[PDB]
Formats: structure tokens, C-alpha cells, sequence
């Protein structure tokens, strides 16, 4: 019965735990914590909110240590990386990261549905777009996991989930941290988010493989 | 003997209704919208430490349900459109259309099926007290199987009908509410308007009923 | 350094003037109002503290002051008339006019005679930050000796600029403020219009300083 | 420099006192309790308010009991009294007692301004009509005290009074005890409400020797 | 072990004696005190509660504390000038016995209890609530109810002395230790017939009362 | 009594090293740790400081550990694309010492210190932070404030041997007893033409900032 | 579950990394630390137990701190100038290992362990208890005792900072937080030769000691 969410603190994941919650489904907040996030002590604030307005359906709270994978996969070779696509896909990385350390949690935790606050009106970004939601649920499929998207179809605007966390009692600000490497980059193309996400797949399955205790 | 819901708000009117089903050995879980701008609303907790005390076990308990969020949709987020249009600040009655939708979920979410209200004779001056808005949001209920009742209606002829009735229960003859800031910032609508708002806002209560229950997230 | 106050919402332009003014050694006293309509302001404090941890003794203090009375006699009582009158919901010009009431009495019964606000250049499209109902409200404070300065009014050219020089200072770049439930509940008023209103409105604004001074009670 | 304000914590009361302090008048409230009055515990709570938005002005509460007096006025020749007058005056006497109260604790902490808190729009009530306050006010001065109404001319409606308690950051609700006596009378005429005081003079000035050590 | 029975119980002398004769005799007593809004001083009560406990233990099976000060108006005081002006006597304390009784039948129904017992006394006879007439037609009322009202020492005190000595004998103090009225000497001798013409005139409203507790209406009389 | 100096302390051998032989010297050190935002592991820093207090006593006057995420993402991270695409090198952690030269003049005006030390080595002269060209740069920038910027420990380790054994005769740990950038190991050997064209292209944001620390204005560069 | 084994446990990165790869195997660990009476600064060893039962829970079965100076005194000290006037080379680090392997023996057959790991990485070598002619001296000496020796990270550690971020992935720090001995940097590299007549000289003292330890003599 229990899925995950891939909970920020932010209003997208936040409306899609909720909404889950609103179903009868538990949800197991997981948080991931790549080394570079600027104040995120407000995300504790969130988790309250929805403990007080779900209960027993919000299951647990994880927040893990993902810096490792972040830095194999997205800052270690940033240097090749950026000369060749001539764009800073960091936070496209980050994702990859997230991905790969899920695949263990899920198969450590019997879990099979993973979920996030992805959004139709933030596809300017790497992470949010159907070519990387695409690959992502390839990825998750290849592992027998689910990876849902409950709020992308929704979400036209931010006004839009501003609205109905407003009607659940819960704040229209987003509650998390910053990414130091916010605003550090312009917009790549499709083709170049699927290549990046190709060239780093090796290594993230190659994570995958470690933490299971399988390889290297 | 199986609780029903009053909606309190902590005023003589209310909370004779509740002291009145109590007396009659039904159980009642006292509920309370907060729509998020209510001044002074500290005093409802003395009102039910009163109430527990003259009534025990009866009080099955009270929810403080925030409604801010169904409250700005109906009835604020349109407020320059809405006024514009009918010519009448029909805010409060919004605010009692926001409430509704909040009890259909809640009731559903606690199997209760019997809803009351402390809706007096001596008040129909106001929109959500009128025969034509009773009427409707009563209909409205129905509609999830959910019965509304009034049971002070027809008695309370006056204020020092209620306020009488409750000193003899040992209880305090005061309204101890907060208050809209939206109290008398209107003047009296007609019954044909009061209803084409609730028929223009009727889809988005419904549709936030249907949000509360996790069926949909669209509009 | 005489302190000064700050009119401190939590958000990111009102915080930024706090700490340009403390980074100058001036020390602030952060103010404020909450006019009873706001939904999760809880965030605030959280906000209060990041600035006494960056700035110390320069915060002599944060005051939040309910001005749900004042702000429900401008905008509210009479909202119907004023919005069929106008044609535009300026309840939050009202309440900008609330607040430099209760500004004026507070300024006054504690020695301050400068007050800074977080108004910026890439906001101007709500009226409480047009150069219209800024020069408006700074003459009125002009007229008790109070001087009313916008300190960030210039520099900031875009959300960004203040967000970035927030990070420079190890503070959140989030807008830690509660909302009100009448944000986004209005389309466009002209600037004529805009000051009509303030005109209509100002009576009983300053009627509420003389009140709030105990030198009337009349109208 | 302190006064007096005689207070129940209604509403009228109330905005007597928090003129006063406005005007930087310290003011020593004065609450008399005559034995017969219900549900009299919101009044703490509208003393926190008090305290709370006016600090050190707020000198005292005293809360006296002035059963005897009441009793002695208005209660022990009731059967008499309303024979005569066909009026149930005992709220009239309860203000009579509570003026004989106020002399002896004036004369004793040094207080000569007492404030209340009746109001142009009750004057159906006859302890609120201007036959009343000036037979009051002129036994008061009769002890050299000054006893003024400070929103008697302002309050021409509970409206009035209400929207200034709003704008003070103070509830608008009357958070007072209710006499059992309430509503248990018809309207006398201002002659009736006169002789009736000049009647239970005596009575009241017999008290406040009493209460003086100086008689009976 | 006998069933529990109800006593009016005050903290004087009379009503303490009543108390005490029953559990003399192995029935167990619940206490019952109205508090009908205008009592003064009423805190030495506590003290008698504490001698009869000492002196009986399990026997006081109760005190129960009553605020019936909304009936007592609604009969005694809310009416006050006509009532007068009609009878040409000060009949609150009559109506303040009235009101109890109304209480006792709703305290009696939700508690199981169906004997009632008072110190009313012969030698206070000069007291409406007090007066044969008085008690003749409450007895007739609460028997409406299947309730028995009884007077355990009416007989017995032809004076004050009487239960005086009887409660020494007991080891408890002959004091009247209760609270007073305000109404306390507010009121010259009644008739027996305006005494009975008062009763007759209020009881639509007491039955009103007995109705509005059990929650069985709100429409008033 | 001397007066106390600064060093640019993150809990490594070198700054250790270069704290300890001011200390050695009678020279009171206020400890500066700079956390830029992006560093892991970092508790082992307070072992290191107790040590030092241990060995040391009241010559270690105060740490500092100062949040400089702001500067640094400005100066470092904000064009981190352009800067890249240009130089044809992540020069990140050159910019983060940028970042801390900003604030230590900052912090030097506010607390009346106007001598900075750091562990600088010799023979970690292949990071672009500790090379003579960015050693002189800074050397510069910080004298144009009045402030006094040496490298103790620069000319006497030639190995990270000659470190090592120093500091285990002040009975104190040989290891790195830091946080680690994330950064780390992130980037190539930069030529030193690049390393100074990258200071003097983030010279002006970085004396902006130090203007808008010491509130003088608000405008950007 | 699965069987315990022992990982030879320092702090340091490369016996770290052993401990949790086996750990991510489902295979409990007890860590076993030798103290040789000459180790400075070995206080942030228990930092890094911490961060490991924070990560594999109770895949951490346990962690013993052995006292073995006697045993190293014994082989490596007692004689120290005749063992360096016949070698020519300073051999006591040497010595250390088979003192630890002597008191692995007796830990393991008194707590019914009979695989034992190590962190040798293919990529350090250089030193002689890491030399392929020792640690095949060795697994021989624990295989007479029914005991297996392996090394699970010697080929897996490609480069150090192979086994830096992997450690990094599994959120434990990329330090070595380990002491350090006085003996280190104080040897001339031996020839494999002398390494195993060194190792043949004293294997009868550690044979002994295991003897000893095991209760079954008092004598040499
Ligand atoms: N650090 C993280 N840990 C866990 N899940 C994450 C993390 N970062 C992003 N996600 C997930 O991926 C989605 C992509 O969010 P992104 O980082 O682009 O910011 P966002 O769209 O503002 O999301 P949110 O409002 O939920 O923070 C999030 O909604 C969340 O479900
Ligand atoms: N915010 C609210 N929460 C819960 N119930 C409410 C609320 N507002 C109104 N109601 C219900 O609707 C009834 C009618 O309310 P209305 O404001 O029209 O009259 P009222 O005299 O103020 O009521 P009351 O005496 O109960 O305060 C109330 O008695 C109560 O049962
Ligand atoms: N309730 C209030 N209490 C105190 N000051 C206020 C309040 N509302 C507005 N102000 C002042 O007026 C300025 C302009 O407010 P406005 O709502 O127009 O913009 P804003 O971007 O929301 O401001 P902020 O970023 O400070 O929240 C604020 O920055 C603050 O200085
Ligand atoms: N028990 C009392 N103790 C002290 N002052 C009293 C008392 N009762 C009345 N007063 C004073 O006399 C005035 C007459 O008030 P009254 O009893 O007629 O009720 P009211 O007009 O509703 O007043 P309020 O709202 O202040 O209770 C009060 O405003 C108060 O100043
Ligand atoms: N408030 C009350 N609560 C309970 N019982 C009461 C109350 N008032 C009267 N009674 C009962 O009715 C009787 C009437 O007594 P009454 O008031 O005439 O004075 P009393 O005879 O002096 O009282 P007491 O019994 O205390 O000596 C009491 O003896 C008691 O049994
Ligand atoms: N975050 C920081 N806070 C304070 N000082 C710092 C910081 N980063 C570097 N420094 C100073 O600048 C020098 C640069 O050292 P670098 O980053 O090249 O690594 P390192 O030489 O291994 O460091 P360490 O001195 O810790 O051994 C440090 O020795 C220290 O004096
Ligand atoms: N005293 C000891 N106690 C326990 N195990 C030891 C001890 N000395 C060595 N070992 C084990 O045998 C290996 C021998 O390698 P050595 O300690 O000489 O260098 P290293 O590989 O750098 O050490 P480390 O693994 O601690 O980083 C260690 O890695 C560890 O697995």
C-alpha cells in the first residue's frame, strides 16, 4: 500500500504527497540531501503541516545522504561535461542521483512506487521534462518500479497548486532549501538533457550495482 | 445512540442546539470553520469547557476546521466580479457555502450522517439564515446523503428565548464568538440573488468536495 | 545611532531594508501589522530569528500589532459602496492607510521619526507600491513630523537582485510571510482612482491617529 | 493621577477605561460584586486584554464585595418598595451601593476621580438617565470625589462603542457577569427613579459612615 | 444494602439532621445542594460535609452541587414587580423551592433515585416554603413523577432546641452552617392561600423546566 | 601582550600548522572557518579545535565559523557555464578563496584585526588558490583595505611530511581533519595566466561585496 | 542470517571500505582493532565506528580493541638489535602483522569466527605486510588453523580515490581516521627474501603465543 514521494518542502511535492494522502494511500517522505542545498531547516516546518492535517498516513520521513552519487555522477567531471553540452546540467544529474539511490531504498524497503512534484509549467527545466520523465520511468521500470508523476498533468501554473494546498490548510510557500547552483545555468535542448542522461546512466546503474552490494 | 455533527460557533444560537440534542442523549462532535478571517476568537474554548462540563461524555469533541482555502475560492478570489454583478457583498454567504463543502468531507471522512445547525426564526435577515439558502444547502447535503437540520428554528422567537433556555441549563447567556470583519459590511440582497450566487458557485463547492475526497485535482 | 522602524512583513524586500539599515549600524525596530486577514503567518518569527542571528543588538526588537480595527473601518464596513463606487477592490490600499494610522501613533509614543518599507521598483503594479500612493502616504506622514523612506525602492530592479544580496548576508531567499486571503482578489486600478480613494479614506484615517491618542472619540 | 473606573468588563465599561489610558491616565479598576450575579469569570479574561494592550496604566482590580449594602438598599424593604413605586428598581439601588462603597475606598487610597461607563443610548435603564448621574454626581461631590462618564455623550449606539473596542485590538463581546435581575422590570418614569434615590439616601450615607468607623 | 435516597441538603441544622437520622437507619444519602445565584458566604458548607463523612463514611454515597440559578429566575425573579404587585408579598424564596423540586425531578430521573427528603421543620412553619399547603402540593407534584418526598424530621422539631441536641448527640456541631440568602428577612408572613395561589401560578413553568432537562421540548409555557 | 591575528582555519594540517606557530610565538589567534555551502563531513573540525585549545590555552581567542554561501555562489557559481566555456577550467575553488578574501576584510574592519594568515604550502602550489600569482593578487587586495595578509607556513613545507612532523612535536594529530568540497578532485591543473585573469574578472564583484557588507550600497557591479 | 566474519579494522579507508562492502552483501561484520602499545592519536577511530553502525545498523556485530602489545613486544621489540644487525633492515611493522594474525587465531577460535578480512588494495603494495610473499605467509598460517583470510577490496580499489567516493556514496567521510604508528617512515625497503626469513624466524614465537593464549602451554 505505501509509496514514496520525493519530497523538497516545495509546493509541487508537497501537493503530490497530499494528494496521495487524500486517497488513502500512505506516503514515505523521502528527502534527498546532495551536499549543496542552502537553508533547509524550513522543510521540518512542512513535515508538521502535514503530520498535523494526514496522520498516520504520512508513514515516515527519510532524509538521506545522496553527496556521493551527486558528485560521481554531475560535479566530478563538470569540467568535461560543460565543454562538451555547453550547458550546466547539474541539477539534471541531481535527479539521475536521486534515481539511483531510490532503486536501493525501494528494493531495501518493499516499496514499488516512487512519486514527485514534477510539473507541466516548469519544463524549462532539465529534470522536468518529458524527455527526462521518459527516461526516468525507463530506468525505474528496468528495477520493476513505478515512478508516477501525480501532480505534472495539473500543474498548468504555479497558481495553480498554490490554490489547492491553500484549500488542504496548508501554506502556498514553497518550504525548502536552495541548490547553490540555482540560476547558474540557460536552457539546453531536449537532445542534449537525453544524451547527458545517457552518457551518466552507466555510472548511475554502476551506483545502483554498489549499493546493492552486487559490484566495484 | 449514534453522535451527531453541530456546527458551533460558539454563540447562544448554536450552542443551544447542541445542549438541546445532548439533553436528548445523542451524542454531539462539535465542529467549527475557521475561514481565516475571524477577529477575537479565543473565547470559543471557554463556551465548550461549559458545555463539557453541564454534558460529560455527550461532547464527543469539537474540530476547528480550517476552511480558509475553499473560503477565498468561493467567495474573495472573484470578490471585484462577484460584487460587480450583483450589486451585494454576498461574501458571508459564500463563507456558509465553503463551510458545506467542508462538512460533506468531513462527515464522509467520519461517518456521521446527521448535521445541525443553530439557524434561528428571529435571525432570517441574514442570507445564510433565509429559507431560500436553508433550502438549497440543504438540498446540497442531501445530495451526499447527508441530513441538515435546524433544531432551534422554530423556537427561538427571540434572542431571550435562547438566552433563557441556556441559564437554565447553568450556562452563560453571552455569544461567545469570534467575529467576521465581514459582519454588517452589506446590505440586504433579494432572495432571487442570494440564489443565483449559490447556483454560480454550486460547481466549485462541489468540485472542492471532490478535491477533499481525492478524486480529482482539476476544475 | 537613533534607531528607526521598518514596516516587516517576513518577505524578502521588507527583510533586505531591515538589513541595509543594520548594515549601516543603524538599529531597526521591526513592525508589523496584521490586519486579522492573513493565513500562515506562523513563518515570520522563523524569519526574526535568522535576522537577530546575522545582526544582534541592531534588532531592538519586533513589535506585531493588530490593526484588524482600523483596517475593518477603512476598507471593509463599507466595501460594497466603495467597490460599486470605484469599480475596483482596493481593500488593500486600505490597508496600507490602516497601517500608517497605526504608524503615526506608534511612532509617535515611542521617539521614532524615521520608517522604512520594502517597496521596490519591480512590484509597482499593486497600488500600495505605485508613486502615487506612495507620495500620497508620505505626505501624510510628513504631516506628523514622520519621515518615510523606501531604501530598497531603487535597487531593486528584479525579484533576483534582492534574493541574491539576501544570500550574500547567509539569510533565506524566500518570502517567509503569511498571505492575505485578498492577494490577487483585484484587476488593474488607474492611478487617478488610486487617490480618489485615499482622499475619500483619509478623514477617517486621521480620525483614527486623534482616537488612538486619546484626544477624541467622535467621529 | 490615577482614577477610578468602575468596571464589569462589558463593553462600555471597558472603552471608559481605555480612553483614559490613552490620554496616559492611570486607572485602578473597581469591580463590586452585590451577590447576585451569574457567570461573572469572563471578566478576567477581558482584564488580560487590558494588561496586555495598556501595560502600567492598568494600576489595580480590586473586586469588592458589596453584598451588605445591596441587601440594605434594595433587597431587605423590597415588598415595601415596590408597593410603592410599581417598579422593580433593585439595579438603581445596586448603583447607589456601589457610590456608598466607593466614597469609604476613595477616602481611604487616595482616589478622587471616579469614571463609568454609562452610555446615552441605555438611558432606558434608570441607573443610565441623566436624573440618575447628576443625583450621583452630586453625592459624590458632596465627599469632594469627581464622578464623570466618560462615553456617556460619545456612545449613541452599542455600534459606537463596539468599532472603537475593534480598533484598540480589543474584543467587541460585553465579557461580564449577567444579574439575575435582568429583564425582571418594566420602565419606570425619571420622577420615580428620582424619589426612589432621594428615599435610600439616607440608607446610603448611614453606610458610609458606617464603613468610616463613624456611627452605628 | 438498602437503596440510596436524596436529601436537600443545606449545611444547617434541619437539613443535616434529616441526612443523619437516614443513615442512622443504614439507607445511604446523596447530597444534593441548589445553588440558586444569590447566596453569600456559603463556604462553611464544606465543613458540615466533612463532620458527616467523619461521622457515617460510606453512607454519604454523594454531594452534588446544583447551579439553578436559570430555573430560580425564570420562576422566582424574571416576573418579579407583577408577582409582587399580585400578591402583595415578596414570594421568591417559595419560588426558589419550586425551582429544586423541578431540578430534583430531573436529577431523581437520571440518577435512579426515587425518595426526596428535606429539613423542613414545624417550628419553621412561618415560611412559605416551609407551610403544609406548600408541602402538600409538591408531595402531589413529585409523585406525578413517582417520586416520594418526604420530611424526616417535620414532625419531630417542634423547636429549634430539638435538632439542636439531637445533632450534639451525634458529635456534630449545632450551628447552621450554611450559606445565606440575599432575600434573608426581605418579606413579611404570607396567607396560607397566596402561598398555594403562587404555587398553582408557577407550576406550568416548573412542569415547562422538568420537560426542557429530560430534552422533551423548548416551546416555553 | 600581543595583539591577536587572524588564520584562515578549516581544520587541515597546514592551517593547524600555521595557527600553532603564531601561537608558538605569543601571538593570540582568532580562528576563521569559512563554510561556503557545498562541504561534507565537516564535525571533525571541532576535535581539531579542542586540541588546539588544549595545547594552547587563551592564545586561541575565538572561532568563527562564518556562512560565506552568498559571496562564494555569486563570485564562483552564478556564471559557473560562462566561466567554464571561457577559461576552459573549473576554477570554483580559486573563486571560494575570492569569497573568503571578501568577507575577511569585512570581518577585519568589524573587529579591529588587520593581520590574515593561512595555510598556504609550497607544495600544494598546483591548486590554483596557493600559486604565487594568486598569493601576490590577494596580497594586493587585501593591502588596499590596510590588511596585512601572510603565509606562515608557505616557505618552510616543502613536503606534506615537513608539516606533518611539526605538528606531532606540539603533541597534536597528523591527519586532514576537514570537511571536503565537493569539488575536490573536480578539476584540472589550470596555467597561472588563466588563474589571474579569473581573479581580476571576479575582482569587481568581490569588492562590491564588500561594500555591500559594510552597507555602503546596494547597486550591483 | 548469514555467518560472521571478522574485518582487521584500523579507521582507516581502504579496511573501511572492506567492512561495508561486506556489509552490503548481508554479511555481519565484527570489527577487530589491534592496539600494539605504539599508535598516536587513535582517539577518531571510534568516530568512524559510529558513522558505520549509523549506515549498516546491525550488520555491525561488534568492535573489539585488542591489547597486543605483549605479543608484539615479544616478536618484533624484545630482540630488536639483533633482528636489525642480522637483516640490516628495520623490520617491526612486519612483526606487528604477525602478532595481529597470532591473536586473530586464539579471537577466532574462541568466538566461532573462521573467515577474516583485511583492506589490502592493489593499488598501495610497497609495503611488506601488503607484499604478495607475506600475505600468502600468512593465509597459510590461518589455513593451518582452519581459518580463512581474504581480502574483499584488493582488486575492487582501483586508484585511492576509488575507494574516497565510494565511501563518499555511502555517506561515510573519505578520511583515514586511523592513528598513526611511531614506527612509520622509519624502514629501508627489504628485500622479499629477508621478509620471509623474518617471517620463518619468528613464526615458532607466534605459534606459541597462540598456544598460550589458547591455554594449552606456558613455555617457548
Ligand atoms: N533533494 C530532493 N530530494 C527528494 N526529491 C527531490 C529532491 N529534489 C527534487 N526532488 C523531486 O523532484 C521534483 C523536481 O523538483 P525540482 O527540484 O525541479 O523543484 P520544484 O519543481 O520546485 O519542486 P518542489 O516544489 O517539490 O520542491 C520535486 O518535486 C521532488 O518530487
Ligand atoms: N464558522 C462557522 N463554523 C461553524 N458553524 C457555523 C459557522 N458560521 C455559521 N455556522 C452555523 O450556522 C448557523 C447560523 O450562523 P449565523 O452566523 O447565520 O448566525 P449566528 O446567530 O451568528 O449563529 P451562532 O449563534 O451559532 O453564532 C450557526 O448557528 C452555526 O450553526
Ligand atoms: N502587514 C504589513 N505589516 C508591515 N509592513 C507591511 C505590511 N504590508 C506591507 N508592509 C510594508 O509595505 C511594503 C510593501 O508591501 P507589499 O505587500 O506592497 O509588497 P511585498 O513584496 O509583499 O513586501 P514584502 O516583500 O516586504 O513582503 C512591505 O515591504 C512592507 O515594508
Ligand atoms: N458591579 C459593578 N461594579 C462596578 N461598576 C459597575 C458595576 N455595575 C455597573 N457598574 C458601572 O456602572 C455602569 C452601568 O453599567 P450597567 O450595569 O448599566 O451595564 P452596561 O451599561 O452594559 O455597562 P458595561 O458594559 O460597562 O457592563 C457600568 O458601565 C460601570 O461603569
Ligand atoms: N439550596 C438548597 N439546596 C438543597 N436543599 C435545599 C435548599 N434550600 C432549601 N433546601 C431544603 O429545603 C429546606 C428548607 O429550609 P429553609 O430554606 O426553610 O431554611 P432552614 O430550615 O433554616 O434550613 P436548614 O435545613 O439548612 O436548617 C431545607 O431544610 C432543605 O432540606
Ligand atoms: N573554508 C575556509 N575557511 C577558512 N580558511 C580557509 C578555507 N578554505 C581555505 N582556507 C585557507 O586557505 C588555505 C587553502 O588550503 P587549500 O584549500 O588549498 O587546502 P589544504 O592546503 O589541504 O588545506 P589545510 O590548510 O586545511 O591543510 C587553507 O590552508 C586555509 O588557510
Ligand atoms: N593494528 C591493526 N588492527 C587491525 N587490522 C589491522 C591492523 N593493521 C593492519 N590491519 C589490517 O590490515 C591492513 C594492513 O594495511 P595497513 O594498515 O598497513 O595500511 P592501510 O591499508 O593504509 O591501512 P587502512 O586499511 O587502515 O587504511 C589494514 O588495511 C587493515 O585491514
Amino acid at each position: 500500500k505505501p509509496q514514496l514521494v520525493m519530497f523538497t518542502g516545495g509546493r509541487d511535492s508537497t501537493l503530490a504527497a497530499c494528494y496521495l494522502m487524500l486517497q488513502g494511500i500512505p506516503v514515505h517522505l523521502w528527502s534527498g540531501n546532495s551536499g549543496c542545498s542552502l537553508h533547509r531547516g524550513i522543510l521540518s516546518h512542512r513535515v508538521e503541516e502535514m503530520k498535523n492535517r494526514f496522520g498516520d498516513l504520512v508513514v515516515g520521513h527519510t532524509v538521506a545522504d545522496i553527496s556521493g552519487a551527486f558528485r560521481s555522477i554531475a560535479i566530478e567531471a563538470l569540467e568535461q561535461d560543460i565543454l562538451k553540452y555547453r550547458k550546466n546540467l547539474v541539477l539534471l544529474g541531481e535527479k539521475l542521483a536521486i534515481h539511483a539511490h531510490l532503486v536501493d531504498f525501494c528494493r531495501r524497503n518493499d516499496i514499488n512506487t516512487i512519486n514527485d512534484g514534477i510539473t507541466h509549467y516548469q519544463m524549462e527545466f532539465p529534470e522536468q521534462r518529458l524527455v527526462a520523465k521518459t527516461f526516468l520511468m525507463e530506468m525505474m521500470a528496468q528495477y520493476d518500479i513505478n515512478y508516477q508523476s501525480p501532480v505534472y498533468e495539473f500543474a498548468q501554473s504555479a497558481d495553480d497548486v498554490k490554490y489547492r494546498l491553500l484549500q488542504l490548510g496548508i501554506s502556498t510557500k514553497s518550504l525548502e532549501g536552495i541548490s547553490i547552483f540555482a540560476d547558474s545555468f540557460s536552457t539546453p535542448s531536449d537532445d542534449v538533457v537525453l544524451a547527458y542522461l545517457r552518457e551518466k546512466a552507466p555510472l548511475a546503474h554502476n551506483i545502483v550495482n554498489f549499493l546493492a552490494g552486487e559490484t566495484l
